[PDB]
């Protein structure tokens, strides 16, 4: 089994990357693609309460994404672990770790502890960075506004501190390429890790 | 302004004593009281997940709490004393402390990292622990309203008392064995005898 997550700010290609990375490794590995709250009723709950709320405080905002993990890693990922399943999974502690601690400004170490008391030790066995330039994301959302441009830049940049900080479960695609490479990187550094165990 | 928080297990006569002492001291300040998640809609919600939860995990469980206590925190507590109120809260970080840390077996010191996330160093001005013994507390729940609910009702009290034996300097311990008129009186005395201080 290995708990595989993907990160990234939005416009790195990461729904085209994790879809066709599943299709290549469904021929080889049984596999499933998730997200949170991915289906879990509890996870569900929360996040209409998330999105169907206004102004909502940062950090109550920070604990129901932590709060919704707990749920999709307990109810969700855990079970297909035991099942030996690769669970590629879309979005994980290191996104709160971007967005919350990061952008949003409540700090990464404080949003960390919250994360922490989530995962309870289940960090990713690895975690795919879709390294994307804050220029050719920009593009690739007007693909697929000041304060936004802003938002997105301390995204990548607080995914910059993170990365700097730990360097071990996390591997770095570069993607600045075309998507066909993104993928290609992104399936061989996969197929490189499970092929060790 | 002063942030006081009441504590206590099941059979405490927490809520009697509460609802008297407030009753007294809106005589004599501008006060208010209210628990978690109060009325705050976020809060509410939360509660509505909690309550329909089947067996949650105990960790998902304390987000909850914490996120409740949060919203209730910002919406209502921290407009209050921003208004000079004196805020009488029901139950606050040490229900997480020692329900979901030490009874429910998370870890004190984990649920207390959490909480800090949440409350971001409000912590009350007075804490009143309403000290009853299991054995008066077990009385009190069959008069009022098993084996599990016994060493949880336990649990719950040898959490407390953990709480407290770390923490002394916050806490004010009321002796929750003696009658309610008792409680409500040393209670009283207690929270006036702080405020004359302020
Ligand atoms: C409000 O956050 C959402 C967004 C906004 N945004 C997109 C970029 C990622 C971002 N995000 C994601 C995660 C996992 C996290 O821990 N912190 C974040 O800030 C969330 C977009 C769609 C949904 C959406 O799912 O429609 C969404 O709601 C969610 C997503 C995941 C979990 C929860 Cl509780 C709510
Ligand atoms: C499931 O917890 C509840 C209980 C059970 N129990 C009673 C003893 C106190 C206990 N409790 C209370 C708090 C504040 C905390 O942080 N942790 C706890 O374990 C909660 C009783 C009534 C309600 C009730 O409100 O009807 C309730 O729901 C709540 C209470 C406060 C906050 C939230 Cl999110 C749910």
């Amino acid at each position: 089994s290995a708990f595989i997550t993907f990160e990234g700010p939005e416009g790195s290609g990461k729904t085209t990357v994790i879809n066709e990375v599943y299709h290549r490794l469904v021929k080889d590995y049984d596999v499933i693609m998730t997200r949170e709250p991915g289906g879990v009723p509890t996870g569900e709950e929360i996040r209409k309460i998330v999105l169907e709320g206004n102004d909502m405080d940062i950090r109550t905002e920070a604990m129901l994404f932590a709060a919704s993990r707990r749920e999709h890693l307990v109810l969700k990922v855990i079970p297909a672990l035991k099942e030996g399943k690769v669970v590629l999974c879309d979005r994980y502690i290191d996104s709160s770790l971007a967005y919350q601690g990061y952008a949003r400004g409540i700090g990464v170490e404080e949003v960390r502890a919250l994360n922490e008391f989530a995962i309870n030790g289940l960090y990713p066995d690895l975690t795919i960075y879709l390294n994307v330039s804050a220029e050719v994301g920009r593009e690739r959302i007007i693909k697929n506004d000041q304060e936004d441009l802003k938002f997105h830049e301390k995204v990548i940049e607080g995914y910059q501190e993170i990365i700097h900080n730990e360097s071990q479960r996390f591997k770095s695609v570069n993607a600045d390429q075309p998507l066909e490479n993104v993928v290609e990187d992104t399936y061989q550094t996969i197929i490189k890790y499970l092929e060790k165990i």
